[PDB]
């Protein structure tokens, strides 16, 4: 074995990343303007543009759920507050018109009361948001919500970085499976803890586990720019969550901050030592501040049309079905 | 499948750039001074330097596709102007001398007004100037172009970056194809979109589907070096489209720009918000004031010559049949 | 042969470091908290900790070697002083408790002395302490060691970067084998001789040699983060020593030094000029000061279980089992 | 063809340079301050040390000549002076000992010229120094000199990287083949040619066609530490010449120049502007004083003599037989 010892499946894959892969262009009758963008958050659900905000508290309270429904999108409101607040922004969301909102939950004691209790605040969207879904524990809650609130409202599970733990949380019944573990801009796995698997490689394994049964795909993590959408769906995701991306907006949580005489907010992980207030997994940092929403939106989708465009692709799904070529360091 | 899922087409190719390869020696009988570097730009028109400036509003007016000439290349003038502006600095380039000139054009409703014009102020080749040649508006312009005018002009089509784009732009009946989707110093398509494909395996691609049909390939963008000619040209390609090495030319359009003492002009792609006055695929920078434009195609030109010694190559055909050495990281 | 000559033997292997890989999750039911992190120093010595301090003069006197084994590890006396100095310090830190304690011997004319000393002093593991084991006086010091002093003392050899060399040193009878040819953060070996191989493919190498004898493969060198700790244990190692990440530390030798306003603490190769008072292969360096050892150490072992949480692995041993997926640069 | 076209030599082989390989450690019984350095420069002449000084003018005149065969190695003399100059440099070495020494000529008219007034001055080597051996001007020169004077004289040629290359300059005669084509650290032809080889695979593949003749391979440009010495032997040559490692000597040609309050000297290719007094492959650079030669040389050699001693090498010829292992870019 080349790389040392004399089992082959030790390094068991190469994994690329979204800057290991350029879209290929293909014949193409494609205009950006006219490409249809919608594609499948979960089973049931249909969004209008392909791009959920993560789970935050730097990222997604009701304001940004707001914008981000309202942009043909949806939020994932954080949980990391009282049930009876992110229940009270479920309301506040659904208040202002119909409007999609996701929200939040762990696996621990008080999860199955939350869970209940965004039920009855109206919610759409349950995601069971863990680091590791590759768990009885997180297996066990995913069915558990199916089985009880499963007609009314479709089950997020989350996050996975192989084809097993996707395969195992379709068995469990998720409506949708999260992929990435390590990946995030304000992540430290990958140096604490040594664990990773780069997005794309991960991307294409999960979606071989959940596209067979139906299942999306949501792309989470590591996400830095419009081109990077239009990478994570072709290699066969359906959704993409982002947070750095979003974290700059007007709509976000927190302040400005100016710092040499530039406006920034801070964006943290959920994992960092202050979103915690011990071993953190994610660092408190800055992003730029970019204005509102509806216009980082804008940017974005249209650097997602403009690659259906290249690669003559009319739909999500068709898209889905692109192809990479693998590029070197130099490039 | 190494990299992910089980479909091994996924990630179709390895794609390298120029700084992927070195060109290596061969046994040589060919003095620089006496190496013949003349070659085709079109199946008719044979250059006596392989150099086409771009078609870019800081690289090519009236001024340039004179002094391109006169070097023994050519210039292609940019079509972000009016039509009878566009066709009166053909005019001026012929009233020049018996001077060669290609002039682009787009796919629009103008487009065919466009290039009726520049025929009758006497335009030797016409460049049907997209970013992204594979579809079929662009292939019917070509073919439209070549039935009618193909006799007194030569008609050239692009980008493209795969070899199914340029088979298809032969079977229009392209006299030349110019491959490069992506690789422009200041292109963004590839952040923005998440497309491209690395130049140098783009012309081993186009090369094999346009070689066999006797239509030369026009390599553009990505050149930063004189070398990075020679290797475009041992890939395969006819000639070189210069838009960077060009654009701080006495010759080109605009002003100096004095920045901490140091001289530059500004440079600008024609996907950059300033020229198409919306989702820009171009950046607007600078680059630094370089002198006379006979003097940087000495130096280019000069740099071609070595590596035609080196190689023994006595013409620019027998370049095309050089090999290269893939280098790493480290080199 | 793709990178030249015509023996496919002559560039042996494709050696990976920390960097090139990260760790696989797999399915799971180990919480950080409850995960065994107690692993095989040696053949007889099991760890509560599976850390070991450098044996260096500014990493490990006695104040060191008592913090490491009242955090469950043990430090490694270095040598770089008087045999009867040395043997104090054992004696110091037997003094101190029933605590495990290690020491370094050469294999020099003095060094059988010293050994002879420090066993009178109580120590409880010999380390053999070399840059290259696979040599017959190493061979020879571990052998006459074991044959000598071996029921009451354990018995280690290092360094070793190859399959053979391990093989060597578990004939010669060693308790445990120590791996690291120039991956040391202070070491220039790689420059000054070109000397080395990359940490986890010499780990993998030498777990294919030692692990069926049963011998605990200790990881020396290159351990940059607390992933790097997992990922070196998951490449079959069962113990890390560590010398940058401990030399920061309070109970470390040397004072504090004030640099710009920040804490840091002198830590040298014991390869380097000053250490040696010539051909020196380690530097002269400077690493931030960190606090207290029990604190730095809480911090490596929750990272450890963190990976162990994510791996599914229960145990040390469990871990030793876990997939690597190779990353790429832009990883 | 994964990298594109359809033709598999397109891209003949993968390049590796020094920075990509780390010599194995092996069995030894070696050591360093006992190992034979001694080699092959030419055929018939055998050094003490392994080590030649490049024919530059700011690296060899007389006194670096000197300097270098006192402490066991060869200088090479320029050759951009007058002949009747360089031929008294010649005489001035000879005049100080029986000591070896070395000089360059061309192909030009003059060459031959030159070499018969270097005879006359009692020169031991001639080195026919271009930088494409292959071509029928210089393999006629390397010819004839070995015909006329080739019993009292030893004939060098070069430079050359391939196999072809190295085999046409052993069919002509040559004594000694020189490696090297685009390494040097002053070196442009890399990006002004596009031409080159790195040299790990340049050395291995002209030492398959130079060994099985008894043909020394000099390995000459690219070497940055004196761990590249120990490389560039084990990879098969014979000896190495070093320009930058050496140009910052006392004994080097130039005056001290003060920048920042530091010290060096110039530096500078003799394919660079200053050096011809146009299309430059050199640039005129500065290294750091390094002081006395016989203190760099002893460096150095202390460098190979680790190597030797890790590698279990004997003498130069062992080490010659020593693996490699290659290592990424993290590494
Ligand atoms: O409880 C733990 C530690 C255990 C987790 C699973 C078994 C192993 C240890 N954590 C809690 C949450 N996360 S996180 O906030 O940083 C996180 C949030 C969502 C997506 C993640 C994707 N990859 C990394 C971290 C992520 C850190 C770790
Ligand atoms: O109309 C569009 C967007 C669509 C284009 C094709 C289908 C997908 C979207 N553009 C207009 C022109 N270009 S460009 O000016 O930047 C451009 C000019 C020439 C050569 C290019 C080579 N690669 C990239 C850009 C290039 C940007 C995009
Ligand atoms: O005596 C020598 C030179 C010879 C050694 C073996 C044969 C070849 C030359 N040295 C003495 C000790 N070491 S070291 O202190 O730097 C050292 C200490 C422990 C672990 C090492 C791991 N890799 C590199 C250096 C290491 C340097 C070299
Ligand atoms: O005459 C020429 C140009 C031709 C040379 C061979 C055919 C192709 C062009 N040159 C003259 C000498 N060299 S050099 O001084 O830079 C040079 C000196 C020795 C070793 C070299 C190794 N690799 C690169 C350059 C080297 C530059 C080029
Ligand atoms: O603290 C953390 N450590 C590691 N990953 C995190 C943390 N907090 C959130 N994440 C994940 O990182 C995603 C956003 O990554 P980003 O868009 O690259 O900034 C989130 O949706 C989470 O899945
Ligand atoms: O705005 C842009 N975005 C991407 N490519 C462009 C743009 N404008 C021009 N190009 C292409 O880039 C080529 C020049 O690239 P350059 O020589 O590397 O600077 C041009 O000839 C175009 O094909
Ligand atoms: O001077 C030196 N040169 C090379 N390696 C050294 C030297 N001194 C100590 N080492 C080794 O480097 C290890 C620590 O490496 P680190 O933890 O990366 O700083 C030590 O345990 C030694 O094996
Ligand atoms: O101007 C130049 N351009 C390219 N190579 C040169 C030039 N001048 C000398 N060389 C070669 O570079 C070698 C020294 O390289 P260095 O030791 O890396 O600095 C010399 O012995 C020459 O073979």
């Amino acid at each position: 074995v080349p790389t040392g010892g004399d089992d082959p499946t030790k390094i068991a894959m190469l994994g690329l990343t979204f800057d290991d892969v350029l879209l290929l262009p293909a014949a193409s009758d494609v205009l950006p303007a006219n490409a249809d963008t919608s594609s499948q958050l979960t089973k049931k659900i249909r969004l209008k543009v392909p791009l959920v905000s993560s789970a935050m508290d730097t990222v997604t309270e009701a304001r940004m759920a707001i914008a981000m429904a309202r942009a043909g999108g949806m939020g994932v409101l954080h949980r990391n507050l009282p049930v009876a607040e992110q229940a009270a922004q479920v309301e506040t969301v659904k208040r202002s018109g119909g409007l999609l909102v996701g929200a939040a939950v762990g696996v621990g004691d008080d999860a199955w009361e939350r869970a209940m209790a965004l039920r009855d605040a109206g919610v759409d969207v349950l995601v069971v948001d863990t680091a590791h879904a590759h768990n009885r524990k997180v297996l066990d809650m995913v069915h558990r919500l199916k089985t009880t609130v499963g007609d009314e409202i479709e089950v997020v599970g989350g996050n996975v970085a192989t084809r097993a733990a996707a395969a195992a949380l379709v068995e469990a019944g998720a409506d949708a499976v999260k992929v990435g573990v390590g990946p995030g801009s304000i992540c430290t796995t990958r140096v604490v803890a040594g664990v990773g698997a780069p997005q794309i490689t991960a991307i294409l394994e999960a979606v071989a586990a959940c596209a067979p049964h139906g299942v999306p795909v949501i792309a989470d993590g590591g996400l830095q720019y419009s081109g990077d959408i239009a990478k994570a769906l072709a290699a066969g995701a359906s959704t993409a969550m982002l947070g750095s991306l979003l974290a700059g907006t007007a709509e976000s949580p927190g302040e400005l901050i100016l710092v040499n005489g530039k406006q920034f907010k801070s964006y943290r992980g959920m994992g960092s030592l202050g979103a915690m207030q011990l071993v953190p997994e994610g660092i408190e940092g800055r992003v730029p501040f970019r204005g509102p929403l509806s216009t980082v939106i804008h940017q974005l989708v249209g650097g997602l049309r403009a690659a259906m465009g290249y690669t003559g692709s009319a739909t999500i799904e068709e898209l889905q079905q692109a192809q990479f070529v693998q590029i070197t360091a130099a490039g």
